[PDB]
């Protein structure tokens, strides 16, 4: 409703609320731990073996999941599921995104492998299918991507050709990087009618002319399955079309945003394990009579580390618990979908955030163990690896770029001040990158890109910064240090385009606007920072408590 | 010995002239050449059964390698070498760079495993042994590290003690990590007499109580045989010291000078082979009916990539071009060493500075290639891998950053503006450098984060100015790369200088400062979109790296 609480409302309003992990309600931290306890002695036991090979463990441990109540969060009553609020939803990923490639085949079962046929799967399709994926008997595939398209889906060449007696659809293609192949029971294939309609299609895993190619050799995840999956005349029960025939790019964008924040929130649970190891070995390792961890090159590093977590952290649940609050007493696939697509940018800046703070923990953490850090015998080694594929999940980074500003055109406390103008720079330079390409503004990447990068530390400062004023204790430092840089790249990210949308005298205005709306005191980053680090070195990882 | 041309003399003054890419003399080109095809049709036909299992391919390949005299480049020519200027080995290791993990392979013997002798080895053990090892007839190891030490070198507890002969010592540790252990035929160990004097040690392979683990499994550079040595009561003959007893640290330091600028020029290669890649990949992969090298947000990447790569090719040679004018006239170890030395500075900026870039390069290169990116079927995975071990090799880049602002530490109007920023950069290390020692003296040495952000400057100010003189005398689009890296380079000179002063300054004097550090890095604001845009345009163009070869 109100301007603040509504999809991107908090570009001109400043939120009255936001939902913080310390709003977790006794049943959120219930599974939290049913979780953490699952991978504590179920999959990281297992995780070298399936490393090594032996991706069919991935089965019992589905099951195992499913018995416990984890493959039923997103799932009808009605159905076999628990449908419970996507908190709960959000913090399993977070818990399960730590361990292992498990986490995908956890995520891409749960979340593309189910979704699907929740939204756009009849009454019939859900109940001989949707009892099986919440418990685990069965588990989902979700088949998009092909060779020669990716980013662009709808592109999709696997052909689908009526039957002579009309009573199944005959497919050809092939389907790329398809995780879960190895085993999965059930697959949402996406192909064209007459290579004209992009049309979604429940099959069977023992369907004649179904294929799948050998385990692809990939740089991490390797825990994770993933195949081609082959497909020749491979005849499909008419009634096995999901959704509208031409219509399934319905399917592929609506589960999208779920895909986004989810992985968000495991960006932030890998993020955080990393900081364990890192935490743990900067004490552990000595060097030049001192353990590592005091000295001033890796307290910057461990303090960083703490700060960009929290960042991202605050930033996911802000936004997951905007979409409960949304998803209140609504129900209907329609309503579920439409309540979560009203967050889709705040969907994207999450996703985008979380893949990239992972990113500098994962890197910065093998630098902590220096050789160390590039031994397979140290779990760093396996986390830096995994976490490079998380920049092309869910939409590439940049493809998450392009659509943030998208909803921007045409679709005292000094430290909240600052916030605000991080807000005022991005429809500033917004405005003047539509009012000089108009229509085709799109085109102007680089110019999205700038705008997308001030509003994502515009949203993850805000939410530190809200939340550090409930939480208190260390956490103000974290949001200190995290805007302080924000403000920083938001000046120039805004000179580096800004050049390119205007000129003459008129610009010189402009500049100086812009150097006045990130105007701000320099902070001791080096201070704060090592404060940080202490914590982060007494708590073994992320400092702030549960 | 002029004033700009003493190591860290670019600070105070302008150079009259700097060594780049395009002065290389025809004998320069000629290695490069016969590198570039040893490449091509030797190691990387191999590359592939190297990085599963057969190591032991590196030897056949270094033995082709030493017929082509590519490892007897920097040994003298009266033990079987050709002792040619530096700029030619530096050559070779940035062209290697396309080789793999052979590239650590060839690196540990050239660098490590022959200079040692070359610099401290007698007369007699460096007749029969340097020969060999110039020839590829002998693959050398270096084993300084152990289990407990690493950085902090000098910390190895391998113990060494005088048999009751006299014509012995026992050796006995565990040294780790070491690169050709699989293979190496001789091995330079430091150990402590009584554990308290580091000395070095030649080792042959073939004596009793010297073992090996099995080969260490790491992220990258798998066809690099890596493993531990193990010393069990080993006898060396008293000869076999290398050296002076105790003053071990000489040779070790000493390497780590050329080991630092081969290493920034076998980053430089590989980025430039990252950048072929990803420009090739750019011009084929259509999505939405289009090369994705059309879209801006590549073309982004493809720009900052070629000018960074530029900026780090010429901060390079123009270094290995001043060691080797350095050099002119003089020979022997003490002399080379001495003129090496010189710029141990510069040697450490462009090991942090080509390192960085190629993390950087690699990174975007699988990012241009999605999900293919993390395909081992694409070699653009390959190199993500290889290059992570980049920033810790020659000393981790944290070292180097403490290393640099060293010698800042030893003591206490428009035309052609954007040199002129590049001279506020140095005035900008100069004044946060001084605010340091003027606070906490002595003790600067353990607020680490105000020397690194300093070491930042220097290497922005160094690489800035490296890559805006020859794009003088380049032209083209040199200017256009070294424009974006200039813009980019003082931002981050801002951003750094602010981010480590409210630790010098405070009250009304430090806000005085503040302004001081704004001031020495203002600049007007250019148009990255297009200047980017444009270097992309050359690299789509070029295939990769826009610069002529
Ligand atoms: C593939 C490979 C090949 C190798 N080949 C060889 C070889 O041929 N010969 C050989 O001798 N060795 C070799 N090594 C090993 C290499 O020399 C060591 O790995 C390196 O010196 C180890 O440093 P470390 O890992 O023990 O530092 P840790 O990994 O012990 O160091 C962690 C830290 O360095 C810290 N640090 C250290 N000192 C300081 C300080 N003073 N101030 C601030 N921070 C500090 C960083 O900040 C970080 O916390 C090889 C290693 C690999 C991986
Ligand atoms: C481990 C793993 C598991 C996977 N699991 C699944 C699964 O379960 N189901 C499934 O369907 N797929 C899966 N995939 C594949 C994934 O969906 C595809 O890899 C991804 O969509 C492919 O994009 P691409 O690689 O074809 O893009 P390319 O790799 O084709 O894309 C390269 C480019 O994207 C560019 N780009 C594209 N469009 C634009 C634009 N408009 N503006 C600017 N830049 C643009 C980037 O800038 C860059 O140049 C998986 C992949 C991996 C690696």
């Amino acid at each position: 409703k109100k301007l603040w609480q509504k999809g991107g409302g908090w570009l001109l309003e400043v939120p009255e609320r936001v939902y913080t992990p310390e709003d977790f309600d006794e049943s959120v931290k219930e599974i939290a731990r049913t979780t953490r306890t699952f991978v504590e002695r179920e999959v990281l036991p297992l995780l070298e073996r399936m490393e090594h090979g032996e991706l069919e463990l991935n089965v019992p441990l589905m099951r195992k999941a499913g018995e416990l109540g984890l493959l039923a969060i997103d799932v009808p009553e009605e159905y076999g599921g628990l449908d419970l609020p996507k908190v709960i939803s959000t913090v399993v990923a977070e818990e399960l995104s730590g361990s292992g490639g498990f986490s995908v085949t956890y995520g891409a079962h749960t979340s593309i492998g189910t979704l699907p046929l929740v939204y756009f799967g009849t009454e019939e399709q859900k109940r001989k299918y949707l009892p099986k994926l919440a418990s685990g008997e069965w588990i989902a595939a979700y088949c998009l991507t092909e060779p020669g398209s990716g980013s662009d889906a709808l592109a999709a060449k696997t052909r689908a050709t009526l039957s002579e007696d009309g009573k199944h659809y005959i497919l050809n293609g092939v389907k790329q990087w398809i995780s879960n192949a190895g085993f999965a029971h059930l697959f949402t294939v996406f192909a064209k009618v007459d290579g004209e309609h992009f049309t979604a299609f429940l099959v069977e895993r023992d369907t004649p002319g179904l294929s799948f190619g050998p385990e692809e050799k990939k740089m991490g995840i390797k825990a994770s399955s993933t195949r081609q999956v082959i497909l020749e005349d491979v005849k499909v029960p008419v009634e096995n079309v999901l959704g509208e025939i031409g219509k399934g790019h319905k399917i592929a964008f609506n589960v999208l945003n779920v895909g986004r924040y989810k992985l968000g929130a495991g960006a932030v649970g890998g993020a955080k394990r990393a900081l364990e190891l890192s935490a743990q070995y900067a004490t552990q390792r000595v060097q030049f009579g001192r353990p590592i961890g005091r000295f001033g090159l890796i307290q910057q590093k461990l303090g960083e580390m703490a700060s960009r977590i929290y960042a991202a952290e605050s930033a996911v649940y802000r936004t997951v618990g905007l979409i409960d609050e949304a998803l209140l007493g609504k129900k209907g696939p329609e309503a579920v979908m439409a309540g979560i697509e009203e967050y889709a940018v705040e969907a994207s800046i999450i996703k985008v955030l979380g893949s990239e703070v992972l990113d500098y923990v994962v890197d910065e953490g093998v630098q902590i163990h220096g050789g160390y850090g590039y031994s397979q015998e140290y779990p760093i080694e396996r986390a830096y690896r995994d976490a490079r594929i998380n920049r092309i999940f869910e939409g590439t980074n940049e493809i998450n770029r392009l659509l943030i500003p998208g909803m921007l055109l045409r679709r005292e406390d000094l430290e909240l001040h600052q916030v605000q103008n991080l807000k005022k720079l991005a429809l500033m330079v917004a405005g003047l990158a539509v009012q000089k390409y108009g229509q085709g503004v799109e085109e102007e990447q680089e110019v999205l890109g700038a705008v997308a990068d001030i509003l994502i530390d515009a949203y993850a400062a805000e939410s530190a910064l809200l939340r550090a004023r409930r939480l208190g204790g260390l956490a103000p430092v974290l949001a200190r240090i995290y805007l302080a840089q924000a403000l920083d790249r938001a000046q120039a990210g805004a000179l580096s385009v800004l050049p390119r949308l205007v000129e003459g005298d008129e610009a010189r205005v402009v500049y100086s606007a812009a150097r006045r709306l990130t105007k701000r005191e320099p902070g001791d980053l080096v201070a704060l920072r090592r404060q940080a680090a202490e914590a982060v070195l007494e708590a073994g990882g992320y400092p702030i408590p549960r």
